[PDB]
């Protein structure tokens, strides 16, 4: 938004646990959160977070601050028993950091779990480390926004963004102890959502039938989800980062949000049909690897489809991955499709190193490569000889006894009797794997008849890994399909970054991403976005249409491809900072209004 | 060198008409000279020239004079009826300089002559506008000495280094002055040479049977002369920059030189290994592209050599290394070597355009070339594949029709009857030009039966030339030898850098480059240089002799060419400016110690 | 088309005067049309075409005739009198050739022309060279076909397809011998269109108020039109490639076309922004030279309008681009929009050499590369070794005095007081040139007020030349939109060219191009094709409608701009053979329909 309203001598301070100690995706967004923020707010703008010396030493630039007000607080703080920290994080937009050790002012820990009894009836035991930092942490930050309301000679207007339970309690304080402060709270996540998804008990068809204490009584975190909740129920504006998390929320921590705030990126133009070839080229070069001696599929036909995000089975969907690939391999096999699909399993595990079939098969692949460079070279230098002589080459004379030995060295080389490995790694849990026993369950053993071929490398891809020498964004530039299929997923980070380098994407209708797109496109398929109807089917369904979605890609020709391909790198404007932070600002907008109504006014 | 001597109030001046003015060589000796003599005289530096606008307009950044007396002097002779003009000279050093606007200053230059006459009995005609802007040069160049040292406060030792004639006559109004200024002369060329040796009258066998005045006379160039031997005389100290140009003056301008001071380089290593494979290879591709139709001979035994410079037959030598090359390639043909060799004649002349058959050589060797790298990637694209399958290709089926198609065009395109021109361009002059009317006398036609194919390039090499688009440095890095067997060179510019680039080169000791080698190392030939006995030889012996010479690097193993290379680039240490530095520092000491006896003592 | 007709032993005869003669236009289109025509005929299909010395040297392989129906017909006719060459083109599809010697068969020409009066009442006079060799050649053409049948053992049915009026007094012949053929005739241009068209007296507007034998006489060609009109009325189909030339035809000709069949390409995939991209940056690197000391534009707003082709001032339409231009200059100065065009003239003319300025803004440009290199490398290692230490690096200090140096002699390289000339070559008639009499008329000189900068480049793209070494495709790949505003143009081969390429491009309904894209586009404008009604609009209708459409492409935005060339980029495949073949199919079979009723049928 481009909106007139008065920020003159307001404040900024967002409070967020991640901020320079990455420990979850909260710390992404807030670094690409700063720049947009930092050229609306100004030098009024700060993050509070905690004191880590590893932070610190890798990601913050100590400073000395840039207000009198801002020296005397942080001096009578730091005389009054806490050690704070005022630098400058070293990101895009460089925004200044208040930092707060928590550990050094754990001391008065007993002291003020006393007025979090007096105050919000709330009791953390003592065994909660994380929920005790977080209790010091809304301490320290409610001290620190008090100090900096007394310490200035001109009382500002101070806007108090929380993130998340962690940060969240110190906004009870805000409100316990009447600071003139506009408290926003955002949760990029439900606390008991995670734990009730796990359950498998029907966690969304069963919202509104859930006992949330006595499911915390039984997770026995009663006093993180308390906290919480007091965190939601005070804050003047309550925001979230999707539609599927507003009604989690509205649910359990019951409070309709407000303002929902989706998560954006920074977009950089990261072309698009030369990254995507190149690309291509290398994972055709990984996968000749990988079938040596089993190539007996055309590879101008293939289609590269991936998964990726944390190794969470029901979570991330890879079962119903799975599933549907089961079916259209049968699909792509009754029907005599020559197609053939690769799908890509980049779901880190524990794993001890390379197996020793999948390292023979690069090195096969390579010295394939070699040979053939070295007789085409010489090809070619007798062949500009012959037609500079002028003479038409004889064929059955320009290959020397030499290239038959070694043109022999590499045919002995891929041959092969085993099937190609479905997994690149040895796993040190081969019985207690769930992608494995799922794929040896329904048969995808990468052979000969099977239109589905499965490669699962389970480690993060680095351009120093021996096998694939390229990052993510590289490997994934050159895959024709993401498959995102994922249960609970309360915005969705993975499928977000396939859309921005313009990679068409299979989301669901449970997770924040697609629901974003669902409500911000007319025909999603038509961009590239397939949305899961995983809300209201059983897997069942959603199994099967997940395989009618991948038939449909199947079944497409290159040209409906490639339009379609162009369609996702237009779509990446709507992922930016650039339009998705006019819902910070509104959110901050109401905030005002609602604790500063004589000087700010808001029209929804 | 290194000695200890004192010039803490000493100021230098070098006095040159080709001081940011490109009229000749001494440009470059000047500004390759400007870092080594700034490394050394400091801020107390000066350059004399003349004011040309395209030269300020390029090459000079004005400046406000560093020093108060400076500043006045300056200011007077702007006052007094002339236009100087103080700036910085943007080359390696960036050394100051005083130019002098000779128009400006014209008014005076018949008053001028009248003192030309009271002190040096030295006439000049209206007509010599050469020699009137010398005049005029002289006299400001004196003037501002004078004023220079009028305004010191402090009155310093002043060293005026002149260099040529046309700086001469402020020599010697300098010494009819009485002016406490040390002047050095430096002769690039003595100038009665130049018409001596022009004339065919046996120049060096007659230089102690030369009538100089009646030369002169004939010529008409008296005054010149005699300007010239008027600065040689008055000089302190009268250098050279060779001992054959020594010997030249020493019997024209009737003065021994106290030293001689060679020109040297700026090496800044331009071990020339790579730089030889690459510049090899592209003049293979333009050898290639020249003899199509006719490319019978192998490439790898074929020797390039090449000649350059100034298009000046007599001078250069070029007439002799077309007959040694007659008299190569009839030995060449007799032992039945099966050596070729490529002489270069790279000599700018006056043409029109490009030769129709050079062009079309080129064109046809660039669609050879495209149709060879087109089959060649192809025929390794299916190669590769068939490998990967695990079968021995079969080259009878993996040429299709098209290849053949394409194969037959280029080899109907390398079809022809004529032979490759001798000259790439067309020349205006077909009858008047020496070197074509030497090649077609002597019978080097480029047929098949001659071991010794000539190419004549009449133009300047630079990257733009459709032909051949590398300039000088990297055509000249991929030949074998150069053949510079010239008669009148005083220093000689080409084989330095020839020798600098680490090109064996044939030289000859009427050359001040082959006097210098060959006094600075005990077997020359060893090394790569190979110097003519063209003083006391006459021209058929020269021609015997340079024949040996060319058929003794061309029964040379690959591994003796190679070693020869080597010593070859070591060789370039002698031609720097770090040590060919010490013979000017050296001249300047002389020049000090005799204008100036009580403060400065020279131990030779 | 997948038609299911008979052709077992149906015989194809394609005769044009274009066969391995590149002439004209029509070369490039049998070159790429014999491939598809080959894939359906099989080795049934030959082409007849006239004896060239050179186009065979280059371009046919002479081969021995594969039936002996044809061996007989060769040999007979080089018994008796002629001289008959079969061979291969080597082209694509390598198709058959049959080459006649029009000159080895002159000695009957006199009484040939006696029985072209016998049968056509049509005289031609003995100075047309081109009538004369046209009907020598379909005499040939017609003894050979004849020949052809009687030798055969069993009749086949031949269909001969004639090109324009050089080939069609065979089929005149043809038709006046009851020989069973079915003959069809391709007319690529009317004859008396470019000479009424050249009239300016309003061609398209009174084009059914012509007196076509009175223009005829007036242009002496009237032998020419009726051998045309005599082909045109005796064919069994008539085809045109456009269908604005097909009203010519109807309205001169006195024939309405059968079918309209438009030329075709080769459409090989010559992605599409990775060439821009590269395109667009030399582009801007020559107009960075070009303009150097004016760059006061944004080069980021700058869009590259482009026309080409032969040069014809009042036909191609360059009156109406260079109309449009200015007023689109007067359009881009008054609305303030920071938008520039550069607006390519690639029209070759008769030119002596490069501009002075032209090179010397080349050659300022490389300098300036050169010297920002060069820093950006030291740069780059100083910084590289002070972060190494781990120091942030003093960027007062990383330049030496030596970068200095060189930047300020780069400075003073783009020093220029005149502004850019509009033409890079020396026009030999600066008052005859059309272009740049229009150019110094409307007032588009370059100069910083100006919005629309124009270079005319006067020389085909090539490789080759030093200011610009990229040819034509790579050239207007980097180009935003072409302009080919033509007047008279059959069907148009550049506009074709260019939309082929991906690029965006503006043609009108008077070419054949245009009105092919306008009947099979519902929005041409949306795919990047702008079609100006010339048709039925005065000049300065069509000026202004041309304005129009680059303003609105200037008022585009580079979403709406990349979403229109991707457009483009899917145009390309209506251009194709494989598409446009059908058309060619058809005529063929209402050919064998009409000729031969009883064994073929044709449904339209």
């Amino acid at each position: 938004w481009e909106d007139e309203f008065d920020l003159e001598n307001a404040v900024l301070f967002e409070v967020a646990w991640e901020v320079a100690n990455k420990v979850g995706g909260i710390y992404t967004v807030l670094q690409t959160k700063a720049k947009v923020t930092g050229d609306e707010w100004g030098d009024n703008y700060f993050l509070v977070g905690p004191y880590t010396e590893q932070g610190v030493r890798t990601q913050v630039e100590l400073l000395e601050a840039p207000t009198p007000a801002l020296k005397r607080t942080l001096d009578s703080m730091n005389s009054k028993g806490c050690k704070v920290y005022f630098g400058r994080w070293l990101i895009e937009g460089g925004p200044l950091v208040v930092l707060l050790d928590v550990g050094a002012s754990a001391w008065a820990l007993e002291r003020w779990k006393g007025e979090l009894w007096d105050t919000c009836n709330i009791g953390v035991p003592w065994y909660d480390r994380e929920a005790n930092d977080a209790v010091l942490f809304g301490f320290l930050t409610t001290w620190f926004l008090g100090e900096f309301l007394a310490q200035s000679e001109e009382k500002p207007h101070v806007v108090a963004h929380f993130h998340e339970w962690l940060a969240g309690v110190g906004l009870c304080l805000c409100r316990a102890r009447r600071l003139p402060v506009a408290t926003i709270f955002t949760t990029h996540a439900t606390l008991l959502g995670r734990y009730l998804c796990a359950g498998a008990v029907d966690f969304y068809n069963n919202l509104e039938n859930f006992n949330v204490d006595k499911e915390a009584g039984e997770r026995q975190i009663y006093h993180r989800y308390c906290m919480e909740r007091a965190a939601a129920h005070c804050a003047h504006v309550f925001t979230t980062v999707s539609q599927i998390t507003a009604i989690e929320a509205q649910h359990l921590l019951k409070r309709k949000p407000d303002i929902v705030t989706p998560n954006g990126l920074n977009v950089k133009k990261f072309e698009f049909q030369n990254l995507h070839a190149q690309s291509k080229a290398r994972i055709q070069e990984f996968v000749r690897g990988h079938f040596y001696g089993h190539l007996d599929f055309n590879l101008d036909k293939t289609l590269y489809f991936f998964i990726a995000g944390r190794y969470e089975f029901s979570n991330k969907g890879a079962d119903v991955f799975l599933e549907a690939l089961a079916r259209l391999n049968y699909l792509l096999r009754v029907n005599g499709s020559e197609q053939t699909v690769v799908a890509f399993f980049i779901m880190p595990a524990r794993t001890n190193n390379f197996n020793v079939e999948t390292l023979k098969g690069q090195a096969v692949r390579k010295q394939l490569w070699d040979t053939a460079n070295t007789v085409k070279e010489k090809f070619g230098r007798k062949l500009y000889e012959s037609l500079l002589v002028g003479s038409l080459p004889d064929m059955n004379k320009m290959l020397d006894k030499e290239d038959f030995t070694m043109m022999k060295r590499a045919i002995f080389a891929t041959q092969r009797q085993s099937f190609p490995p479905v997994c690149t790694h040895n796993m040190l849990d081969d019985s207690s794997d769930p992608i494995l026993t799922t794929i040896r369950r329904i048969g995808l053993f990468n052979s000969s008849a099977d239109r589905v071929k499965v490669i699962f490398h389970p480690e993060f891809l680095s351009s120093t890994s021996p096998l694939l020498p390229v990052d993510y964004e590289e490997f994934v530039r050159g895959c024709h399909l993401g498959v995102f299929p994922s249960y609970y997923e309360p915005w969705g980070y993975t499928p977000a970054e396939c859309t921005v380098m313009g990679i068409p994407s299979i989301s669901t209708n449970l997770s924040g991403f697609g629901c974003f797109m669902e409500e911000h496109i007319a025909d999603p398929s038509a961009y590239g976005i397939y949305i899961l109807d995983r809300r209201f089917r059983s897997l069942d369904d959603s199994c099967s249409q997940l395989t009618s979605f991948l038939y449909s890609f199947c079944q497409q020709s290159r040209r409906q491809r490639i339009i379609q391909r162009n369609r996702t790198e237009r779509l990446s404007d709507l992922l930016d900072w650039k339009y998705l932070g006019r819902y910070y600002m509104s959110a901050r907008h109401m905030a005002l209004s609602k604790a500063f109504p004589e000087h700010f006014t808001y029209e929804p």
